[PDB]
């Protein structure tokens, strides 16, 4: 392979099917989606943009962070897990957060959560979430050991901010946070920023990142899975947004950020990878979207499973290779 | 039965199947839905939000008035009938009503009317809908013995109202209607109200019944077919909208009224029961609705036969029992 | 005079200045404007949009009820008197309610009121205002014999509506009143209504008066201070509003409505009678407002004193006859 | 036929299928839609609202100017060639206009382009488009005597305006073409007008056809395909849009102009000829939109062929006769 | 002077005040503004915005084309004038206009006209404004040899747009105006534009010349007074909008144009030259406006003074030199 | 005194004016407002929304940073200077910021700044105001030794943010911080925050203080000037609106702050304090505004000198003292 995978995790039971001779894609898309129906529990009205990682537990060798809305609409998050990654076994009820320190028993009070991003650093899997502080969404910022119990930390900023997803590693002895300054509705705006910190309670030396560009994602951007670390750089699939007169279409593609200074973008797809065009992608509670909040990376094939929402219903997933994407990434470059 | 129909009628050739062994809703939907599609008269563009009686007469067991837009998008009402309450012979041309009373010759002139409610009050059919008075939305208000010929009353409203439906007696000696103050374009707002009325001309007493408060019913509610009374009071399904990025999201529920003042709330669904799901109520003239303008309930069994317009294009049934919905209303209440 | 009053009173002391030689307007201004400061009241923010009528009492010849924004910005109604019907005396204390009848104790809880109109009907004073019911606004109605104990009634409409007011005897054997359906906001719409009442509960027989029509009047029209009955019909001072790039402009005029079918229209000012001009009238709380709720007329000779808001701060008087509005109402006629 | 096909052409090998026998429609639809799917280039999001004319080629008997969208979402003709009509060969690569004199060579960089119209005048064909002046919309204007090179013109108007369309011959000595005055976003209005110009550079005389005025066509309409004219005058196809509380409803209809004067409605059919039903007209990038830029005509026979765009996504074709559009238009006329 | 005036006239009684001692502006107001008040006419509600030259007559040295809004809040003109250029004739009624042509008796009916600009060209006084066709705003044409009879031509234009500007001669054998696409409201947008003809009937060739920049004209900008031609290039007034939380703010500026291609920018100054600040700027039908149309030129020795609105309520004077401003605008200049 | 001032400052020098005996006010205007015109620089636009702090220097006993917006409507911080802190001299330059440390070199690119807030901490004088980063309005920070250098640090948060104010001292070993989450534009909502930092470079910890509430208050709300330390726990002054038809009204009032953690609310005046009156907070660059950046507080007497931005225009003083506002907020409480 052209590019390495650095940091990365031997995945050789990766969920995987062959790119299709007929398709003339970077990514490709599983043949039997969605992989996580709307109704998969009792109580679901729609199951979407959802977080996965590798872990071994006596339910298999992947768990996750499942943003699941129910039959009021709340929006709640479910822990589960799979023995292949495409079969899942969801919890039934929410995940209940146990606070970290005593001092956040009276600020963190549940009141919704969505678009989980869960990423292992160094000792533990932390989880960051769309979170809502009096009613207003932030980023919440939790780990867990296990996935059976959750332990939540401080907000890691003020509203009004989602898509909070965090770098795998320390970087220049530091966490940072890909985030998204949006407002209290269905934000008309959106560029993705960084922040860093010391310690995941207190953040600051915030850095712009990139704004929309292209037509597709000439609305809004925000950030998408865990970013990956690659011999190029980190390579960070991203949804962009397109507004219609009838409304949002989201898209995702990808970009690679320097390594170092991650705010500075080195190269950026004009394209998007992947659009909303199949029926489970257009039609569902919110129509024309496509939204990936995770990825599996087999560090020793290359071969990346994506997992993505589609139409605010479900969870689909898709395939493509790093050096497939960061050669289409670095030969389709916008600025 | 646990629970008691009052005032109802034997309906022992209601329109009903049984619930399939793997539907864990409380509500299930007719297995050949649309049960009247959008093209069924020559003229009509859809048809949709509709009310439906049991009525006797040359041309089946049951009666109705139906909102049929034409190719102009004109929104009419068409009388219609059916020999089971599925297989519908709706009228090719519209409602054309004649005035009650001579002294609303001049103020009740034809512009449109959509959404029509129907129930029989002691001694005659009285049919509500949304009516234009100048091309503003209020309530029209009309009576019928044989739906054959319709007699129009006053509006009893100012504009700007929509859902407006009236419960099935006199309660303290007084008519009583639902209704929803709206404004002149897509309501971004909508509680329910009742008004109360000695002669069904002149309407007072009016009081709140309740406004939006869950999730998937945040953006505005409204009454949707006519109560039925119970031995816990009456029963209401209503519908309920969430705003999305995209749009409008039209669910039902319900919610059971005190006995003696219907405005005050004993139980109230937390979740919806019935919710934009299916091809055929996702996709059409607008995406995502699912509003219910009329039930057939069986007196003797409990069973109820739900009629429900889908993305303002089709009419479609679903089935559930008294028993079933009560149980469920009272165990998932909200306030 | 050319035009008679009808049903009138006689008002020798009514206040009154005569027109300036240099004024070649239908309407002047009374030169010592504002005749009641936003600060009169120890708690006043800004008092504005009153009702006033003659009344015999210990405190004057006339008695009022006066909307007071305190500094809270709560909107409220205060009882006033006068000896002159320019300096007057206002209650401290917002008047306190009692329910005409038991059956409306739960229902009209105070919330808060504005623009009152007030006219004298057979055996009392009426007053309507803008009430809130749950928060929202409709029209109250109330009683009084001495403007010491307020009698509140049913609200006469559901929300959302304003400008109610009341024609000062039946027609028709019953009441009438101007209301005009508005939003849950600064409305940017509006056209005048009337509606009827055997009883001042239940009302019905809605009928359009008017909408907006010339530019000065555009946006949105509503009633202005009592109907005054004339030998050519309804002499009716509205309020009619024209928006800018900066918000909205209030003005006010006149039209003549049929005697005995009200909202039939027979004459209708093209031009404004009177706008924002003065530093009193465009600065303030709401720039460029002059809002009419009250009038006296002397029907001995025709003068007519008008009470109108100011830039929603302070209560101005103009001075005209019903002479010279007439006249000008006839020969500057649109439709 | 009834109605004469005027300065029209040949065409016995027009793409024709008859009309069912269960059709009661005037406008039958193709029954293998689409014709072009949204993936036909390597490089396509989405083709759609496409011109079509007669022309003898290499490449078949059929040419045009074809929409195409991007995976970056970029607005880009192509030119395509067909032997049949109904399948195309599409440029992989967008059209790079060559100036037709040194004086717009500064001025008319590309920026992107979209909804072309083409027909022959004269001595060679004429595109006109949506052409971005400093990317904002405005009408394009190109010729071209083989479809392989393409000469551009001057932008014919201002920004901002879209749907500009040129009748296929001189007037008075005049080119006359439609356009449609719009705004920055996604227009919330529009009216048809036409301009006039001794040499397609100059452009005046402009004048009011018609504007939005049923329920479907209510909120804006548009030019569509090149007028055909006729012994009635010029029967034009139009667009119009109906608002839902979710967003546009594009469908399409016809009007006939008078022949001297096009912009004086003879005859203009109060419901619409066609309108999103179908499963690829209702779902795609822009949902429910069936938007016609070309029709082919065989003045021989009376038979039209009909290109729309579906959804914004595909490119699909209906047929008709004149004979059949014309009688149910004057049988149906507004005003 | 440093800087000298091309074609323009010697002017010895241009209206003039010395700059005070203590004035650190570029320009400086007329020191008993406004020269027209609101009601300088018996119908006028308003008076502003309007269009100076010199001209010979009975009446003065000056003549000109007032904007008169009266006390329907029409819209409209008046011819006008003046002996010294302060004190102001202007004519009680509206100019009534006779068309030109016979070709345009059908089209231009007389609906509104605001903002006039006029300048002398070849052999007569040319008049443009914002025209309503159809109540749609366009820029309006019309000619005048005496300011009694006025010829009115074709709308130059389509509509939406405003601000149109003739430059006083031919450049490079074509007429030059300035324009503003504009929308169908209170417009939050604005480019400067030209447009060129060979004969004042048929536009084409348009060029876009520069669009909102600093902070003062950052929602929109729009040409004001006639372009004088000077040795540096066309020296421009042009308004500029700034839009606070309350509304706009309209101050203006100068930029210097290509002599030969107009829509090339030389220089433009990165400060206004004059905003509202004194009360008679801030307070009235519109707050914050200081609106340039006119302005008179002595060539002798560059004095130049300003006719501008004033909070859309009445004209005022202000003072400076074409070597102060072209000084200021260079040493100042933006891009 | 009634009420103690904490780690005050004794301030004999305290620019005031006594109590008019007819003032019913708890907070009175200085008699000769404003202090500081918009035009007391030579490039200024206005002044306005400006801190003050004691500070002995070569030109006076206060010194302060200055929002001024110059001539071109860039926003700006300058430094000042007075000896009685009535009239004060202004620097006619910015303030260029140099960087604490070199790690800001590159970030800290200068934008824009407005709305100063200074506070003396242990061993310096800290800065926020609202900072532009990328053009995106965020808390920028900064100290200074002596008022002639300032050294900028690390933006605090990530956009949109505004209304930062630093309390005086750490607090449980910890800064503490004012801000308010906005948006990208006028913003039409906001509560106010606190956010925690051991460094003043990483934050975290934030708690929501309180939202709108009162009428006067009802759209948003922001903190004032830098909290008051008191026996009854932090004193702060903070600003409210309301939404009119016609834009903002900007009034101020005060609550009690819990001292050990100030998010918790121990009183809060239902009434404003101060609100838009006088001509010079009416009308200006933005109507309707009264705006406080900065109090002087005399601990020996518990005087406190108010400076408020007026209209966005000019700076003006109020008087009060703290027994007198703390006596009043307690017994005017909201919740
Ligand atoms: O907004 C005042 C300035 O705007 C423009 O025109 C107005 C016009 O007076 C009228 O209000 C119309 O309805 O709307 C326009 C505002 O969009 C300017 O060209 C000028 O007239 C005004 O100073």
């Amino acid at each position: 392979m052209k590019t390495q995978i650095i940091n990365g995790v031997s995945l050789p039971n990766i969920p995987w099917q062959d790119k299709p001779a007929d398709c003339k894609d970077v990514i490709w898309r599983y043949d039997a989606n969605p992989i996580i129906p709307r109704d998969q529990l009792p109580t679901s009205n729609s199951i979407f943009n959802s977080a996965v990682v590798p872990y071994e537990s006596e339910k298999g060798k992947f768990a996750g962070v499942f943003r699941v809305d129910d039959k009021c609409r709340n929006m709640e998050l479910h822990a589960g897990f799979s023995k292949d990654g495409i079969h899942w076994d969801i919890n039934p009820d929410r995940i209940v957060f146990e606070q970290a320190e005593k001092s956040t028993e009276e600020v963190n009070q549940w009141g919704y959560g969505y678009d989980p991003r869960v990423c292992f650093i160094e000792d533990r899997f932390w989880v960051t979430w769309c979170n809502a502080y009096g009613w207003k969404p932030t980023i919440g910022v939790a780990y867990t050991f296990d996935f059976k119990t959750f332990y939540q930390c401080e907000n890691a900023f003020l509203p009004f901010n989602r898509n909070g997803v965090l770098f795998p590693r320390k970087i220049n002895g530091k966490y940072v946070m890909f985030s998204r300054p949006s407002d209290s509705g269905h934000t008309p705006f959106g560029d993705m920023f960084i922040s860093q910190s010391p310690d995941m309670k207190y953040w600051g030396e915030h850095r712009h990142v990139m704004g929309p560009l292209r037509a597709w994602e000439s609305k809004k951007i925000g950030a998408g899975p865990i970013p990956i670390e690659t011999s190029e750089g980190w390579l960070c699939f991203y949804h962009g947004v397109l507004e219609s007169c009838n409304g949002f279409v989201y898209s995702f593609s990808a970009c690679i950020l320097d390594k170092d200074e991650p705010w500075k973008v080195k190269y950026r797809c004009a394209e998007y990878l992947l659009s909303p065009q199949k029926i489970y992608e257009c039609v569902g509670d919110v129509q024309n979207v496509t939204f990936p909040c995770a990825t599996l990376v087999d560090a020793d094939t290359g071969r990346i499973a994506i997992y993505y929402g589609c139409a605010d219903t479900c969870v689909s997933m898709a395939f493509t290779t790093v050096d497939d994407v960061v050669d289409y990434v670095k030969s389709h470059s916008s600025v």
